[PDB]
Formats: C-alpha cells, structure tokens, sequence
C-alpha cells in the first residue's frame, strides 16, 4: 500500500548525530512516502558509507530506519617486513587510510593490499604472502594486522634476444643494467629482477640501437617466464631492427621571436653524414630549447615530425618551434641553510627579481654557487606560479658537504716543492650535533697535523665552541731557498670561542697552552745565538731552547663585500692580536690591521684598494720577540717581485749563505686594477690585474758583521719604513685563475728600487691549497 509518513525513528546509529540526516532524507515529516523512495532512500545512505546495512521499516504511519553504522580502526600493525620498511607501507596505506579510526571499510583495505602485492610483484619479491587480519575489538571499532612474509626474490637466469640481426646478444645485454647468472653477484645483485630497472633496460637497449643509426626499431614482445617457487626467471626479448640509415636535414618550421633562424647555422650542427644518433639530435634541441628561453621563454615545446624518404632509404625532419609567451622571475627562494647562510648565497648570482627568464643566464649562477664548493650540487625548479602566466617563482634546492668525509688536497707553494694535506670530518656525531675532524700537511718544510672537536651551535644564534690539540714540526732547511737554518717544532692544544656577533662582524678568541722547540744547529747566524744564549741550553756546536708558551688569541674582520669569488666594492677588514701571557717562558705579543676597500669604477674595472699593518713586541722577563716568532716580508703575501720573506733585516752565514731575520714591525700596502678576461666583459672564471705594491719589514736595530763577511756595504743598514728606509716597492699585473683545482694565482712584477743585497723573484706563483 501507500502512505503519508507521520514521523520516522532512526534506529541504529551510535553515535554520528541523526539531524546530519534527518538532512540527508528525500522525505520529511508529512510527505508522500511510497516505494521508491524505500530503496532510493537506502541506496542513497549506504554511499556516503556511514554505514555497513540499512534497512528500511514501513510500519502505521511510522518511519523506521534500522542502520548497523560501520567500525572505525583503532591502531594499524603492518609487519613483514624486511625489503622495504613497514612505517613507509603503513604510510602508503594511510594514503587510502585506514589512519585513527578513518571509518573502516574493506573494499578499500583489499585494494591497499592488492596495491601492497604489486609492489612487491613490481620489486623482486616473486611469491609473498601478505595476510590482513582484521579483528573487532570495541567499542564501536577494529584494529588492522597486516602480516607480510616475503618471497626471498626472484633472480634471471637466462635473458635471450629474439631477432637482432645486426647486434650480439652480448652487446645488447651489455647496454642494459641488469643480467643473467654472474661470477660477481652476490654483492651487485645484478639479477634481483625488477620491474622499473627492466623499463630501464629496455629503454637504454632503444638510445643504443638509436644513437647507432636505427630508426624504427621497436621492441614488440618481452616474454618473462618463471617456475615454482617463481624464483628463476627467464627473460625473452623480441626485436625489429631498423633501417639503419640516414641522415636528411633540416632546420625551422618558425617562429618568430626575439631570436631568430639564424641559430640554425651554428645549433643545426650534424652533416648528412649517412647514420642518424638520436644523441646528437636530442643535445640540438637541448641547445635550442637554451638559445630559447634566453630571452623569456621556459617552455616553447619543439616537435620534431620525421621525412621516412626511405625507398630511398633515408630520413630527413622538421622541427617545429612553438614558443610562447614570456616569463618573468618574481620571487627567489633558497634549500638548505644548515651549515651554510641562505643570506650570503641569494647575492652572487644572475638573474634574480622580476626579471625576463634567461636560462643561460641560470645556469650562470649554478656555476658560481657550485665554484664556492660550499654545496656539492644545485638544481633550478620553475614553479610556474599561481595561476597567472608570463610569472614564474624559483626555488633552488642545494646539498652540501654531505655530512662526514674523507678529503684529499694537492698543492704546490713556490720555493718549497709540492705540500698536500688529508682530512676526515664528521659533522653531528652522532646525532650528538656536535663535530668533529683530524687534519694533516706534509710539504719538503712543514708537517702539520691536528684533531678538533667543535660545537657549531654552542649557543642558539651560532656560537662556536672548540677543542684542537696538535703539532706542527717547522724545518726551514731543506727546501731550496733559505729562511733560517734552524728547526722549531710545537705540539699544543687549545680551547676557541667563535663568536658571530653582525652577519658582517665575526669575533674570536682562543687559549693554549704549546711545547715549543727550538733548535739552533749551526755553525749559523748571530741573532739564533744570543737566543739560546740567554734563553736556552747548548750540547754544542748545535743548540736547543724548551719550554711552554701559554698563548692567548683574539681576531676580528668584517665583510661588506657584494661577492665572495669577484668582489666589487664593498670593504673587507680584519684586526688580530696574539699575546703569549705570564708564565710562559718566552711572552711576547703580535697585533695586525687589514683593509681591502673595492671600487666599481666601470662595470668591467673595478680597483682594488687596501694594505696591512703590524706590530711585535716582547714584554717583562723578554724583551725582544723571538726571531722565530717574527715578521717576514715579500713575496705574493707583501710585495710581489721580491722573494719570499728577503723584505727585512737580512746577514750572511757561512758557507757564503744570506739569510733573513724579518722584523718586528710591519706595513704593506696595495692598489689592484681588477678586470675579467679580453671578454668576457661580464664574466668571470679567471680574472686579471694590474698592482703595485709598497711593503716594508722593519727591526729598528743596526747591523755591521756578523760573521765575516758583512751584506750591505756601509756598516749600517739600520731598519727603516714606519725615520723611514727598509722598504721595497714593485709593479706588474697578475692572474688569479680558479682552476677546477684550487685557485691559481700567478704574478710577474717589476721591482722599483732593487738593491744588490735585494733577493729578487720576478715571476711568482702558487697553485691550490694552503697559500
């Protein structure tokens, strides 16, 4: 019969709110109710899935609805679970979900699972078991096992090819990355069959096969055979080869643009050579898709559509260009700050704000932010906006050091021979946030080597925290030239505090206590004697000082500079002071002074402008400061031209040798015109100068002989330069290269007053590490 529905009950839900159907209803209290609306009414709740059953009850002007609801999911348990990891599974499973209490249901957990077995059908895993058990537990909901067992995995034995006729199997088999039974895997595992890598396999076994010349060549059938316990697995692979042939030509179809068909000269570069490589034709289209989108344009797709002359039988194409619109930068956005500053990276580079997109002018910048070394790689992502064409955003994702290392550095310092160094550092071990690293150089002179441990973040704003202990054994014979002839050896450790106070501004200081070791040998110069005379013992002959120098440190600098490889303006800046303190034998002090100051002059030119200054004393019990501990002078630290260390006081020793004291007191002073290479004009991997240079080493002490036998002629020689003397001048231009090794500086510099006493190298150098 009919009806006319005096009020309905919903029995059944519990809970879930009923009004949030009492809304969802066709009827109302009052309407017609007849059939259809019985079944359209269930048909309607059970979507929605509120509920697992329904029913609809008709019963003397009364309404019922009689609903069983549906669970919820307590907790998930995935465990297998060993090839892949179960929280990433539970994860993928959760993308569906099944997450907390996510109204379960079990259409949907038998396709999670079925999704599950393909994974692991897609991986090697061959035979798997993965068993949900699904259990009610209560209130109102349920909670999901799911248990894996999984297949070992299945290994080729055989991989065959069917037709060729041109290629060996061997080849072909070779080109893929994947293979039969070898003698090498157990490590490799080359034949843990594998569903992407076999996509691979084939894809790679198409560019080869390509890039030799054969158009056409499709892969028609791949047969993958298996047995019980699905673990060995042949692979058949059917293939039609190609022409080979052949080499047409040409370039457009259009289009107009801001650059023109004239790129088809240079960038259409392959002769109808005969055989056609792919490879050359997809780097063409890269070189396009460049020379496009600098100016503006990102996307412009090109389609190529093929000319078969074949009957011929050849192959000739068209490439049809079809830019579009333009597009500018917005804004710029940066990956990965730790260890590094996202401030510093965002200023050099091209490109940036609201700017036409130029690749070139891209890739520009991934080439200077990769020439810092400071991150291992960089790639450019275009996010194409916010629904708004010709406006594009960026974001430049960076990796870097790649946290623990082993590191190896060449180099080679002029005079001395080769140095090299070696290094491992681990950064945040383990899970400590705390570093650290041991270092060693070994050159004809020095061997050095230390261990450090630091706390980068010591403080929340980084604050530097840091431990070394090390030695340095310093043997300035050897080597070809001479400083001294004596040996000095430290070992020592201390205690530094870095302290970045601006992001200009770094403050530091540091305390240690060394072991230092003098060793005066000779028969050689006065000044070393007079030393250990007062200071020291003597088994000679030779002679030895001892003792320990407790040694305060502290150093300062500020960088205003637009750039860290090129700088233009800006001003650079440094103050350090090194005291050895009360208690130390020995205790002397050493302060100095920078400033580099830039100028743009032109967009080409920019003068470089800057000199140092400093200062070496001795105090209480020593007056004096070393010798050892002393100022040295020339060379491409001080004056070009000039050898290294010669600037100051310098005696002759027996065996008709001329060795230099250096100073307590030092000034130096420069002006650099600065310049890229004949064009260039912009830019800069290698740059040039012009300088000229007006160091001065000075003692304010007074020399006659001295051994035999004296250098100057006059007895004099005083020392001068602040009354005002001892000093050298140079001129002459230089190029600093970066390589990709090291940086390289070279030099050739004319001195401007060169005495005979005057040591004198005109082409310096010095290439990599440890300048």
């Amino acid at each position: 019969a009919d009806f006319t529905i005096q009020d309905i009950r919903v029995e059944g839900l519990q809970r879930t709110e009923p009004s949030t159907v009492f809304n969802y209803l066709p009827v109302k209290v009052g309407d017609t109710y007849n059939d259809t609306h019985g079944s359209a009414i269930i048909k309607s709740l059970y979507a929605t899935g509120f509920f697992d059953d329904v029913r609809v009850e008709t019963a003397d002007g009364q309404l019922l609805l009689t609903v069983i609801e549906r669970p919820t999911i307590g907790s998930l348990n995935i465990t297998g679970a060993k090839m892949l990891q179960n929280d990433a599974i539970k994860k993928n499973l959760e993308s569906f979900g099944l997450a907390q209490s996510q109204y379960f249901n079990q259409a949907t957990l038998n396709q999670a699972v079925a999704g599950l077995k393909e994974e692991y059908l897609g991986r090697g895993k061959l035979n798997i078991q993965i068993t949900p058990k699904v259990t009610k537990l209560a209130r109102n909901r349920v909670d999901i096992d799911i248990t894996i067992d999984e297949g070992k995995s299945a290994k080729i034995t055989d991989i065959e090819f069917e037709g060729n006729q041109v290629y060996s199997d061997r080849k072909l088999m070779r080109q893929m990355s994947l293979t039969e039974g070898g003698i090498w895997t157990w490590l490799t595992r080359s034949d843990r069959f594998d569903r992407q890598k076999f996509a691979q396999d084939m894809e790679k076994v198409t560019d080869f096969y390509q890039n030799n010349g054969y158009f056409d060549f499709r892969i028609l059938d791949t047969d993958i055979q298996t047995n019980e316990d699905k673990t060995r697995q042949t692979i058949k692979i059917t293939v039609h080869e190609g022409g080979r042939f052949r080499w047409g030509k040409v370039s457009i179809e259009g289009d107009t643009n801001e650059v023109p068909k004239a790129e088809l000269e240079k960038l259409l570069t392959m002769k109808p050579g005969k055989w056609y490589e792919r490879q050359q034709m997809t780097a063409v289209l890269g070189e396009i898709q460049n020379r496009m989108g600098s100016a503006g344009y990102a996307y412009s797709e090109i389609s190529v559509q093929p000319l078969p002359n074949a009957g011929t039988k050849t192959v000739d194409f068209v490439l049809h260009i079809e830019p579009g619109r333009k597009i500018y930068v917005n804004e710029i956005h940066i990956t990965g700050n730790n260890k590094t500053r996202d401030e510093v990276v965002r200023r050099e580079l091209r490109q940036m704000e609201s700017a036409p997109y130029d690749t070139s002018k891209l890739q520009r910048s991934k080439e200077r932010v990769e020439l810092l070394g400071y991150f291992d790689n960089v790639q450019f992502d275009a996010v194409p906006l916010a629904g708004t064409p010709d406006k594009v955003d960026l974001n430049m994702s960076l990796t870097e050091r790649s946290t623990g290392s082993l590191d190896l550095s060449a180099g080679w310092v002029q005079d001395t021979g080769l140095v090299m160094s070696a290094g491992v550092s681990q950064d945040n071990l383990f899970g400590t946030g705390k570093s650290a690293a041991l270092r060693a150089s070994r050159s004809k002179t020095t061997l050095n080597g230390s261990l450090s441990f630091t706390d980068p973040y010591f403080t929340a704003d980084g604050v530097s925290l840091g431990y070394d202990i090390y030695g340095k054994a310093f043997d300035p014979r050897k080597a070809s030239t001479s400083v001294k002839q004596y040996k000095t050896t430290t070992a020592g450790g201390g205690v530094r505090m870095g302290i970045p106070v601006t992001e200009y501004d770094r403050v530091n200081f540091g305390l240690a206590a060394e072991h230092l070791t003098v060793n005066t040998y000779n028969k050689a110069p006065k000044r070393y004697a007079d030393f250990i005379r007062k200071y020291g013992k003597t088994d000679g002959a030779d002679g030895s000082f001892k003792g320990l120098l407790y040694k305060g440190t502290v150093g300062w600098g500020r960088n205003k500079t637009d750039s860290a490889s090129w700088p233009t303006r800006g001003y650079l800046t440094g103050v350090n002071a090194e005291i050895a303190l009360p208690g130390s034998k020995l205790q002397y002090y050493s302060a100095t002074h920078n400033q580099t100051w830039f100028f743009p002059l032109s967009k080409t030119f920019t003068l470089m402008l800057g000199g140092e200054v400093g200062i070496a004393g001795g105090y209480g019990r020593t007056k004096e400061i070393p010798f050892f501990e002393n100022f040295y002078g020339g060379g491409l630290g001080s004056v070009r031209g000039y050898e290294s260390g010669t600037l100051g006081p310098k005696v002759y020793d027996e065996y008709g040798e001329k060795i230099s004291y250096g100073g307590n007191k030092k000034a130096n002073v420069s002006a650099e015109l600065l310049f890229p290479m004949p064009g260039a004009k912009d830019a800069r991997t290698v740059r040039l100068s012009l300088f000229a240079d007006a160091g001065s080493v000075w003692d304010g002490r007074t020399y006659t002989a001295a051994e035999n036998g004296n250098n100057k002629s006059v007895y004099s020689e005083n020392a001068h330069k602040s009354f005002t003397n001892e000093l050298r001048y140079s001129a002459g231009g230089a190029v600093t290269w970066l390589s990709p090794l090291g940086p390289m500086k070279f030099s050739y510099a004319y001195p401007l007053k060169k005495k005979p006493e005057d040591e004198i190298q005109r082409f310096q150098f010095q290439l990599g590490t440890t300048f």
